[PDB]
């Protein structure tokens, strides 16, 4: 199972409108977290980042410590057909991702960076079902 992946990210934004309002975000942070769909041309700002540190916290689907819970994350991962190993090791990238994206003072701005650099973990070991967008990183990277 790998294209769970990306029906894993349409579930976490299921609750994106109640969490917008929640957190009392502009509509252009809906538009922002969208962006991040596009290739090569990816934005960052912190709206985007509050989008996401509020969803994570409206369901708290993580350890208390505010670091990811692994059991949260394969049962959330097998409600669109996972394999457990796989969305195990998603937990350990994100430890790799630490060291690409260190500590930012503003929880929004973290919540991004990790949410980013996510996808470059998981596309740098190939394993991503879209196999052109993590090629494209990776020539655009050997362009400039």
């Amino acid at each position: 199972s790998q294209a769970v992946m990306k029906d894993m990210t349409k579930n976490f934004i299921k609750a994106y409108e109640v969490c917008a309002k929640e957190y009392n975000l502009p509509e252009a942070a809906g538009a922002e977290v969208m962006n991040f769909w596009k290739e090569g041309y990816v934005l960052t700002s912190r709206e985007a980042g509050c989008a996401i540190l509020c969803l994570s916290s409206k369901l708290n689907l993580l350890d208390p410590e505010g670091t990811l819970h692994r059991g949260n994350t394969v049962e959330f991962a097998k409600q669109h057909g996972s394999d457990d190993a796989m969305a195990h090791q998603l937990v350990d990238i994100v430890h790799a991702c630490e060291k690409s994206v260190p500590p930012n003072e503003d929880n929004c701005l973290m919540a991004l960076g990790i949410s980013m650099c996510f996808k470059t973990e998981i596309h740098k070991l190939n394993w991503a079902p879209d196999h052109e967008l993590l090629l494209e990183e990776m020539m655009a990277e050997m362009k400039q």
